[PDB]
């Protein structure tokens, strides 16, 4: 066990794995990454358990503070962006302001508990369940679906604003509906969940909307401002270095 | 209608806390256990969903999900707190922050991360289960036994990695203290099931109670009705709740205030 740097045992398809794997590298810590093989019986396997309870990906040893183990992939984004910020003085992904900190992590818990989870039962009883079950496989579809309204109509306000103050010439247009704020010049530009800034919050939804699609949902096209803010995300360098292996 | 929620955005007070909860909300429970514990004072607005006061204009925009428990940190201009498992860690910044003393928290980095190891744990892995249960076992518009069983399956090997984690705590404590019978215990002539210290509370981090152990209080008096008998099937569980739920503060929380 190297005693400098950090060791992540994930799996090839894990999303939370590769959201971990995402934040890791845009901070520019150097990781190891090991993939369990559940097929084998790996996970549960007491070398693990001692890391991770939960005997499950993703898991994190930060061999810095004496091969520490961090479960759960919201705990792990939690550390490392502070571990960060304690090291540089620069809140990267993260915010020295408590009142923005407590917003990333309502942004964050509401993601770990009320996004991942629902999407994974509308995976389980869409493939996975010993029978077909449309009463429950909708009953995820119908969450999830909420869940990015819930996301996309936060991003549609930032977006308001943004295109609303940097054109405040044609504002009230812009506002009354009368014009889509689709015909601005300012609308390409990148608005975020919290703080006006790239954070975690925007960030551990990626690894999961990439795979809605399998559960049948579009956001191409029913949410707008969900598909750009995460095509500003998968084209980030880090991003695109981290998701694949 | 909302005009309730309305009015009460018109009169907000400057300073204090408010939180937005519901009868049945254990996660509201969780909230107001910690805010208790802390000295914290409160306000408590129960939203009935049922005349849509979650669907009213200021409730929605102070929190996006438009669910309970939402926290309104005054002091802070209003700042709202919409997810429990936020709520939790805002008030031990603050309590830190101001007193210079993390009680149900710490100081070290790592101990800080093993705490939000288990926070997530139960409002991701633990809180969601038990959720579906209940749903398919009381709720869902047709019988659906094969969900039913999943969900009671999952919540109870999730039951399974606290308790043997507790148990690895008792373990330790037992062995710790207890030394004039520490030989025994690890050679194997007594059961260390017999020491002085086997009731006595072990917690999930620190040796010292955090807001990862309080977390579990109000999800653990709930899985009765899904089958779960804690007492039994998982007793360092049963001690651990037994322990929590029998402190003045949570059962002020419990008993609505």
């Amino acid at each position: 066990q190297p005693l400098e740097g950090y060791t992540l045992f994930s799996h090839r398809s894990a999303p939370n794995g590769f959201k971990v794997a995402i934040v890791l590298s845009e901070l520019g810590f150097h990781y190891n990454t090991i993939f369990l093989d559940f097929n084998l019986g790996e996970h549960r396997a007491p070398e693990f358990v001692s890391v991770n309870p939960n005997a499950r990906v993703p898991a994190l040893i930060d061999h810095g503070m004496d091969n520490l183990s961090i479960w759960e992939s919201g705990a792990i984004l939690l550390h490392l962006v502070n571990k960060y910020y304690k090291e540089t003085g620069n809140p990267l992904l993260w915010s020295d302001d408590l009142a923005d900190q407590s917003q990333i992590n309502a942004w964050l818990f509401f993601q770990t508990s009320g996004h991942a989870p629902m999407i994974g039962q509308a995976l389980h009883f869409r493939y996975f369940h010993s029978q077909k079950i449309a009463s429950a496989v909708e009953r995820y579809t119908d969450e999830v679906r909420r869940v990015y309204g819930v996301v996309e109509m936060a991003l549609a306000e930032r977006r308001e604003a943004l295109v609303m103050e940097l054109d405040t010439e044609n504002a009230a247009a812009y506002s009354a509906g009368t014009t889509p704020m689709s015909q601005s010049r300012f609308f390409d530009y990148p608005v975020w969940l919290v703080g006006d800034k790239l954070t975690i919050a925007d960030l551990a939804f990626v690894p999961w909307n990439n795979v809605v699609d399998r559960i049948g949902i579009n956001i191409k096209i029913e949410f707008p401002e969900v598909y750009k803010w995460t095509k500003h995300m998968m084209r980030r360098p880090a991003v695109i270095k981290a998701l694949r292996g």
